[PDB]
């Protein structure tokens, strides 16, 4: 079985996930909706089209009363068309990040870290934990993220070429337990090599204890040896996600540059314009309640 | 065709072109569905549509309406429909105003003719953008799609299918509009005799137009079919007015212009009087 700390550490993470993951998105509200050239400035746009080309979704909003609003995005011509959903998605991301921040605040091991490292970790990990939560509401038969009354539907070996999409299919294929998802979130959260992390050694030892807990959970709770390598598959998914995160940051900056849309909290997280707390005032304030 | 008949068709066609914006480009700022009772429900059930909105950029918003669970949700599309009806009624008012035979009537009979015919002329115009294969009224960037033997038992829907089959020319539609507009026997019409003689010359002109243009055996009796169609449209009008009043009673939604036209002299129709006093 699992040691006592390991059982308690899982309890604390499941508690924190229960308290801060709105699995029905009931409190996502007030979001924006799509309404009813220099030589190297046009090079920028052709690059931004290469960014958004495989990540195209339609949007469904189911009303209380039974009605359905459905938004199909425009085909790419050239110009503003390809950003029509970006304000909405910025609002969804921002709402997901607030739940990630609250998730981190709840965890004793994250609390007892110095505020500047809390900022650097969340800055490094927020997109990754958002993707991990999104995977739990991904329906891989229909290519759809089911977010309560909202749904994002993709529009298939071409699809499996975009790393972000191949990540969700593969991770979904593993059929992980809630406990495995929440330990994945902790391992990603406590990554000792995020930019600006000063307490490398404490964060490294925290991560390894979460990884050891997950390794033992799998040995104890799944029918060995059919799941002989599940732990290592999960670690490889996290490594791929760390790279998807880097790709996504650069994509977001390119888009932001030619078409601003990121929220103030997204600006802080992704480095969009003194010390670390002065350049992260929102994030800092959210950590202190 | 006479010279007076060629002229009259020319004026009606020119009036239609000036006042029927078939791309609906200038329909904007309308309400959208948010993001006794046993009889009101009999009314709205066969007349169920979804709504489509194609944006300039190529994007599409679709609204599928809720199924009935005995609530106010059966009325979600009514504010929007009222706005569309109100844009169409203003186009119909402009159409009547550029016709010389109508401009010349007393302001009083202008008001009564428009009260009596605005719905009919709107349905005739709607019929020219009706796609009968897909059950859709294609109004530019907006489309209204019917949610079949069950449907053909709703008289307003049967009217649209039967009229489309006749395959009328623009000239026949606009003459239908004129014959319907100049009905002598509308409530409040004083100059019965004048209106009747105008109605008769539009009907004679349609009959002659149909003979100088439609030789095929597929079009035998076309003029009489059209006229019977106009009589059915007048009955559909009276039924639509009853439905509209019931629903307004348990759930207001009518625009001020609709309230004037449907009854919810010149003094009590301020908006019509004003629009009729404005130029073209
Ligand atoms: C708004 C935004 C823009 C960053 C630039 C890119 C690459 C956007 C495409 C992102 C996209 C279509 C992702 C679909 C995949 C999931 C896995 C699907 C659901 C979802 C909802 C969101 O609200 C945000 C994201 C990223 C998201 O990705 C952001 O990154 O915030
Ligand atoms: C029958 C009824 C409403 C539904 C009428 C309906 C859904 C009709 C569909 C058929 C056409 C033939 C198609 C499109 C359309 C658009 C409109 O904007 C108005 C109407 C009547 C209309 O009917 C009574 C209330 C009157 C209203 C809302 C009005 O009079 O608005």
């Amino acid at each position: 079985g699992l040691t006592e700390e390991q059982r308690m550490m899982i309890r604390e993470l499941m508690d924190a996930q229960m308290k801060t993951f709105d699995t029905t998105f009931s409190h996502f509200k007030n979001f924006r909706l799509p309404g009813v050239p220099s030589r190297e400035e046009a090079a920028k746009w052709s690059q931004v089209r290469k960014d958004l080309c495989s990540l195209k979704v339609s949007l469904q909003l189911r009303g209380e009363d039974g009605s359905v609003w459905n938004y199909k995005p425009p085909a790419d011509s050239g110009g503003k068309e390809i950003f029509s959903l970006l304000p909405h998605m910025a609002d969804m991301s921002t709402y997901m990040f607030k739940g990630i921040i609250s998730f981190a605040k709840v965890i004793s091991y994250f609390r007892d870290l110095p505020i500047e490292d809390q900022i650097s970790l969340l800055k490094g990990a927020a997109f990754e934990l958002c993707q991990l939560r999104f995977n739990t509401v991904f329906n891989a038969e229909t290519g759809t993220w089911e977010c309560g009354r909202l749904s994002y539907c993709l529009e298939f070996q071409q699809l499996l070429l975009e790393p972000m999409l191949k990540f969700h299919y593969m991770l979904k294929k593993l059929q992980l337990h809630e406990e495995e998802y929440v330990l994945m979130q902790a391992i990603s959260l406590f990554s000792p090599d995020r930019p600006g992390v000063l307490q490398h050694r404490v964060v490294d030892q925290l991560q390894e204890q979460f990884a050891i807990t997950l390794k033992s959970y799998i040995e104890c709770n799944r029918p060995q040896p059919a799941h002989r390598f599940l732990f290592l598959k999960i670690m490889a998914m996290l490594t791929e996600l760390r790279s998807i995160n880097a790709q996504h940051t650069q994509r977001l900056l390119r888009i932001q540059d030619i078409h601003p849309f990121a929220t103030p909290l997204m600006q802080e997280l992704f480095g969009i314009t003194s010390s670390l707390t002065e350049r992260h005032k929102i994030l800092h304030r959210l950590l202190q309640e």
